[PDB]
DNA sequence: CCTTAAGAGAGTCATAGTTACTCCCGCCGTTTACCCGCGCTTCACAG
DNA sequence: TTAGATGACGAGGCATTTGGCTAT
RNA sequence: GUAGAUCAGCUGAUCCAAUUUCGCGCGAUGAAAAUAGCC
DNA sequence: CTGTGAAGCGCGGGTAAACGGCGGGAGTAACTATGACTCTCTTAAGGTAAAATGCCTCGTCATCTAA
């Protein structure tokens, strides 16, 4: 019977039918949810202004009444008997005086140049060539030198007229160590970074970098006497770099300007003195030593999941400055930084610094006549985060005293990001005149609010039915210009996070094209599996960690990755799923398992956040999405992670490592762990193997060669023919047995053993041994025929070389092997008798044991590396070998089959 | 020279868990549209 | 007062690494 | 016909292959700074 | 023409009769969480090796004890 007005679906009752209607229409539910306005209790804000502005005229007029109030409250929204009898009681009139006691004081050529550029550019600057692969392309400026100029050079050499700080923003902000001279140990702990451009003056990084650091100190302390540098290292050159990933004019670059390095290691160190000295307003959670997008995020979640859930007024505003540095005044910085009781020199040195400021803009390497600049802060200055802060401090302390959204008795008034800015309000009063003040101080200092980007959100609950509404009317100006609402199902993005009106959403992510973009790229296979690893997966894990974010999408996304990297390295699906994911010491390939991961890093970062100092932070750790988002995430942690034997905290890396060794493909791996050289190949030094050979290693280390026995996984109901050897050993037909075992393979096991003998040989002979080949020694119990004998300084080594299976311990097929000629006694005489030398104590038994896949057995290993001085870069290459060999024999065993 | 190794992950579908609301009924507290005047203003009225 | 033994600190030589990502 | 190989119908497409182009073995392919945070 | 008295108007104390915030109470649409199942399934050769920072090792210097 009931019967849906927008959809004609059929219910069996009106319960069930409401509640498809506040899902499945959430605009037309919004509209019949808004509240009737007859009887609107008196919020606390809207009484605070209504007594401060009778408080201000009893000072100012001696006496007033309701009447006059009416007049003097334009847009506040009450009728004059609701002024009245709100004026009649006695907490409002206790207010009054309380505010008075204060107030009166072709094709195939165009893709090998792309190959061309590609595999430099990779080698040039991997980041930016992962970069252009991901994304497409890249070097976004699309614009000649005269469209640039045109644009930005009435911007840069216009004075700012703003007229400075009032004296009430100062007496609202106002609620010795700097400019001493610099020492040589300031200079050694601050750290700088030495991978960085020269200015225009040509000077590069080694070249400061090898000076000597007490000179350095004098120059820097010269500096600080004179009150200036040298002028030819003042001088800036202007790269313009787009704001946004298609620009669509010159508008939508920015101009970043570049400087000397000894100018920018000077600021550097006066930067860090500068934020040790003047911290800035605790709301501002930019440019200082905090994980300040996590407490933000964290706060306006949480004030927007309590607002839905206890039914109050919420009115939420998202700000920003248009062109934020670009546009501060000299005079007004300045001033600032006078009346903020910094010491007189250095708000000489910032003065004279942004007085002599001149610039040549460079676009696509043309360069412009020299521009004289008027508005300060540069971008690319050291110094201009940290005086950016101080402007942003005056903004900050300007707003409304009690205005505010109160969560967990915190009362939550701003939260401030550099430039960004969220303001949060009881009313509609509360927030209009923190906009208003917002604006007016902005304007003093020269900023303006970007008026593209500032939008509002605002809650307005109806009693009586119980019922969340949100405002679609545009109800807020800056300046008379109405803003803008966020609607209902609207969705935005906060400091990277996807936001809507109830809080947290997922993160709208691009894998799937990116995946697409990589497999195309002329790349080699390694190279793909590099970008994959450092360069993709940490892009989205920021708003993956600080969003929200179900176990089922996490399951698909890391579907997605494992069958790109299957199509990468041409893998089975049968593969185990831990290879992907553990570590390379492990044996893995370290691809990240997002699903198991992003538990683990909101664990760790979330649970830092009761620990915060910020209060309002630890107020939003007590909320309630918070600790459900901690506590899955706890769950979820626990599920995928074993705890380490030492340090006791849960770790991924562990079970990883525990699913790939308990595997049977992985069970061989096991060793990799005690020795971190075998597998430098996978990661270290895969640029130095061509591209067939890696994937051919990939299959010869987890056994993914097409033998008969993998092959019929789940086939098994054939005959002895589905399972034999194909060289009639009448044996089962393993990958081992092909490598290690058939007749038809003995001849590449004897040239893959002579290979490791010659190049171990050619080593030892490099590490002055004399070394002998192959000895034929007639011991009484046999010829007996070591690899290769040795001496040095009398003292004799015999090394013997073994490429052996994992199902074994290989320490103990290491010691099998060297007690053969170490507890032979006689052979050892021949041994000394041979090499010269009377003693058979100074005569060392030792093999060089490695796995087929490519594992050193340690104790082996310490034997070459400490009784033998062989260094392990030669070490690194008998891995590859060994891998080498196995496909060589595997590729042999297939061509022979006739 | 070498001394057999050996299923596993993605997709389907049914049921359970839970989240984010719904509508119904009663009660006190709050709000303000009016009732009821007192002090000043304006035309009748005294001089 | 001088000589020998022990402990701490500094210098020299050798070997390993030389990141990535997000916000503004 | 392709740097080389291969599949199609002299051209396209795909590779485990793939340093083009400009210049005299060798140089250049010309990006990009700052402050925090996280791994 | 000029200042005071009856009627008019604004400016304030008071009431009451609705709103509206909320407790208690019974419900459910429509999203993810678990589990038991089912489905699906590999091959192109050949003989192979510059610079900066941090850690490790060795030497030199200083202090304490004994003669
Ligand atoms: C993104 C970015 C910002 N900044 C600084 C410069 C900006 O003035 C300040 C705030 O950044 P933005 O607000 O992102 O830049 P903007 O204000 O100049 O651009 P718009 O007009 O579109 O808002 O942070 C950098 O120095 N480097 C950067 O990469
Ligand atoms: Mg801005
Ligand atoms: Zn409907
Ligand atoms: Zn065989």
């Amino acid at each position: 019977g009931w019967t849906c007005q927008f959809c004609e679906r059929t219910f069996s009752t009106n319960r069930g039918l409401g509640v498809h209607k506040r899902r499945a229409h959430p605009v037309e539910t919004n509209t019949d949810a808004a509240p009737m306005m007859v009887k609107r209790r008196w919020h606390g804000e809207e009484i605070d202004l209504l007594a401060r502005t009778e408080a201000r005229l009893l000072a100012e007029r001696g006496q007033c009444s309701g009447g006059d109030l009416f007049g003097a409250l334009p847009g506040f929204g009450r009728t004059l008997e609701a002024i009245k009898g709100q004026r009649r009681r006695e907490p409002y009139r206790a207010l009054v005086q309380a505010h008075l006691a204060r107030f009166g004081s072709t094709s195939r050529q165009k893709r090998r140049a792309e190959y061309a550029r590609v595999q430099e550019l990779y080698k040039k600057c991997r980041s930016r060539a992962a970069a252009e692969v991901i994304d497409g392309a890249c070097g976004g400026v699309g614009h000649s030198l005269e469209e640039m100029e045109t644009y930005w050079r009435p911007i840069l050499e216009r004075v700012s007229d703003a007229p400075g700080p009032t004296p009430e923003a100062l007496h609202a902000l106002g609620r010795t160590q700097l400019w001493k001279p610099i020492s040589v140990e300031e200079i050694k702990a601050s750290r700088f970074d030495w991978r960085t451009s020269p200015g225009p003056d040509g000077i590069r990084s080694g070249q400061w970098r090898a000076v000597p650091v007490h000179l350095k100190a004098e120059m820097f302390n010269a500096w600080m006497a004179r009150g200036e540098i040298p002028e030819i290292l003042r001088q800036c050159r202007t790269v313009f770099v787009p704001k946004v990933e298609r620009p669509g004019g010159p508008g939508e670059y920015r101009p970043i300007s570049i400087a000397s390095i000894p100018l920018r290691h000077f600021h550097s160190i006066l930067a860090r003195r500068l934020l040790a000295c003047c911290p800035p307003d605790a709301r501002q959670r930019g440019f200082i030593c905090a994980d300040g997008t996590l407490e933000n995020s964290a706060v306006l979640d949480a004030v927007l999941g309590d607002s839905r859930k206890k039914l109050r007024e919420c009115h939420v505003a998202v700000l920003d400055f248009a062109k934020a540095f670009d546009t501060v005044s000299h005079e007004a910085l300045v001033e600032l930084l006078r009346l903020r009781g910094m010491p007189e020199q250095f708000c000489g040195y910032i003065a004279h610094l942004y007085d002599t400021a001149s610039t040549t803009l460079a676009v696509n390497n043309e360069m412009s006549s020299p521009v004289k600049v008027g508005r300060g802060v540069r971008q690319g200055d050291p110094l201009s985060p940290i005086l950016f802060n101080v402007v942003m401090d005056l903004i900050l302390a300007s707003l409304p005293e009690r205005v505010g959204y109160r969560l967990e008795m915190e009362l939550v008034s701003a939260l401030a990001y550099a430039d960004d800015l969220v303001l949060l309000a009881g009313s509609k009063v509360g927030m209009q005149e923190s906009i208003s003040a917002v604006d007016c101080v902005g304007r003093q200092m020269g900023l303006r609010l970007n008026c593209r980007k500032s939008a509002v959100l605002s809650m307005i609950p109806d009693g009586h039915r119980k019922k969340h509404h949100y405002l679609t009317e545009r109800t807020f100006n800056i300046g008379g210009k109405p803003l803008r609402q966020v609607s209902c199902v609207e969705r935005w993005r906060y400091l990277g996070v996807d936001f809507e009106a109830s809080g947290c959403v997922t993160l709208e992510h691009s894998i799937s094209s990116a995946l697409n973009n990589i497999s195309r790229a002329p790349l080699k296979p390694q190279q793909r599996l590099e970008i994959l690893r450092a360069h993709l997966i940490p892009r989205f894990q920021h708003g993956f960690v600080l969003g929200n974010i179900s176990d089922d999408r996490l399951r698909m996304l890391d579907v997605q990755i494992r069958k790109a990297v299957g199509q990468w390295l041409r893998l089975p699906a049968d593969v185990p799923k831990a290879y992907y994911h553990a570590a390379v010491q492990d044996g893995g390939l370290a691809i990240p398992s997002v699903r198991a991961t992003i538990p683990d890093l909101i664990v760790r970062r979330f649970g830092g956040l009761d620990s915060s100092p910020w209060s309002v932070a630890r107020a939003a750790a007590k909320s309630d999405k918070i600790r459900k988002k901690l506590r899955w995430a706890w769950k979820q942690l626990r599920r995928f992670s074993r705890v380490d034997s030492t340090t006791q905290r849960p770790s991924v890396r562990l079970f990883w490592r525990e699913h790939l060794h308990a595997s049977v493909d992985g069970r061989e791996l096991r060793e990799s762990t005690r020795t971190p050289t075998s597998t430098k190949w996978i990661r270290e030094r895969c640029a130095q193997i061509t591209g067939r050979d890696f994937v051919q290693f990939v299959h010869t280390h987890i056994n993914a060669l097409p033998s008969r026995i993998r092959g019929s996984r789940g086939r098994r109901g054939g005959g002895e023919s589905s399972l034999t050897c194909r060289a009639g050993c009448k044996v089962r037909e393993t990958t081992a047995h092909i490598l290690q075992q058939c007749h038809r393979t003995h001849g590449g096991r004897i040239l893959r053993h002579n290979k490791i003998v010659s190049f171990v040989a050619k080593a030892m002979e490099e590490n002055k041994w004399t070394v002998e080949l192959e000895p034929r020694l007639r011991t009484s119990v046999g010829l007996r025929k070591p690899d290769i004998i040795a001496s040095r300084d009398g003292v004799g080594v015999i090394v013997d070389v073994q490429v052996v299976s994992g199902q074994r311990s290989l320490d103990e097929l290491h010691r099998e092997k060297r007690n053969k000629y170490g507890n032979h006694g006689e052979l050892v005489e021949l041994v000394a008798g041979r090499l010269g030398l009377p003693k058979a104590e100074c005569v060392r038994a030792t093999s060089c044991t490695i796995s087929w896949r490519g594992v050193w057995s340690l104790t082996s290993y310490k034997e070459l590396r400490s009784i033998i001085g062989l260094r392990e870069p030669t070490l690194q290459i008998v891995p590859i070998l060994a891998l080498r060999g196995s496909h060589m024999n595997w590729t042999r065993f297939n061509q022979m089959t006739s």
